[PDB]
């Protein structure tokens, strides 16, 4: 029974690592995870194109809320982090009025525009922000703020 | 046959432990004792908010119950280049009677600055740590960065 | 077959940790890794000596580009991170004109000095910066900017 205890201690090591890893994910990086996706808040004030490049560098894109569950998760994430606004992956940069997600997939029936939005304010708003409530608002791409990236587990 | 398989697994866990240790120390710049982990949160908050934030992370505001802990926190504060942070000490329930965040009572060990605690203007029921490592009572509604503490259960 | 499943599940745990660890390295910390080394950008404006101390506290040193591959990696890292300049581990602090790496190992034939560099401008330039292009330039040690640390895998 020499290997028995070596392996018991091994189990302990793996348990330990799992716990510390979970800690790093939750307490430090404050990440958010679904069954199929990971969501990450980056607390660096940037402009839209810079943000999309930063998300891409991390091997992801700006977050795309295509359904209620995602959007609600993002809203909760924003809530706990205690922020008013972040960039997300929606824009009508190519064709004004025609909004699309960061991956170029077209806009659909689901949305979360705040009342009166999108309003293309001063004909200079082609990017999209999410606010505390979870609602969307179009804003100027040259605006600078924090952002959220989205990752596929593939 | 099973021995070398186990050895190779040992190698894998060694590897993972090392990379994880790297992530903890070099990247996240956290601080670790044999039994505890300490984390600086650089978000300006009021005391109760800070404590809630620590709790949400499954911890509490840092409790320096001995010299080693306190000195560690002081060094951490030094490296981060900060003047003050909230820590887990208060006399919110009974004025003059200080306690740690986990409600465990105050002891002989302390690191009060000269003249502290002074309950300035009868509105100071929370505690800050400063660069030197000394303590000071301050108003709970004050807003600043804070330090959380985590047990390795 | 009770032990079989416990072992299978532990295996799953180790695979899982491997993936999540890789994620934390790449997506969160945005580090760059070679077979033998890890490179880390620190986004805190500091002076050379402070930067070196910070790297040391992390158990490393300021980055040392001793060959073309390293230097090019550092350059790409800088580029994507969207930075103009960072400190690196090169200086002639001890003996003017005689440049050395942070680990005190002497300068060699390989270099990436910009045109006209190093020029010891106003006899007050004893530290080295890397710029977007990947080129080197000597600068005053009292200058404040971001820096890059380098780590051995042992
Ligand atoms: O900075 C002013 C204001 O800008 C944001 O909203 C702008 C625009 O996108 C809205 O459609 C209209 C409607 O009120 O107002 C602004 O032009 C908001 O995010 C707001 O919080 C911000 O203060
Ligand atoms: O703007 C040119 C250059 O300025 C700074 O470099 C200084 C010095 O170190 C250089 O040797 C000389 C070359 O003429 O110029 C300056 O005095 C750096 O900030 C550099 O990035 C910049 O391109
Ligand atoms: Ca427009
Ligand atoms: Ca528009
Ligand atoms: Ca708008
Ligand atoms: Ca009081
Ligand atoms: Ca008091
Ligand atoms: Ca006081
Ligand atoms: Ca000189
Ligand atoms: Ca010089
Ligand atoms: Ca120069």
């Amino acid at each position: 029974s020499q290997l028995r205890k070596a392996i018991g201690e091994m189990d302990n090591q793996v348990s330990q690592l799992t716990s510390e890893l979970k800690f790093i994910k939750n307490a430090v990086a404050g990440v958010r995870e679904t069954e199929s996706k990971i969501y990450l808040l980056v607390k660096e004030e940037k402009r839209y194109a810079d943000a999309q490049l930063s998300c891409q560098g991390r091997g992801g894109t700006l977050s795309m809320p295509k359904d209620e569950a995602a959007n609600g998760l993002m809203a909760a994430y924003l809530a706990q982090a205690g922020l008013a606004r972040v960039f997300i992956g929606i824009n009508d940069l190519e064709k004004e009025g025609a909004f699309v997600y960061s991956d170029h997939s077209p806009m659909r029936t689901f949305n979360k525009w705040r009342s009166g939005e999108p309003n293309n304010a001063y004909d200079e708003e082609d990017c999209v922000e999410m606010v505390a409530s979870g609602g969307w608002n179009d804003v100027a791409c040259h605006t600078t703020m924090y952002f959220m990236c989205e990752f596929d587990k593939e």
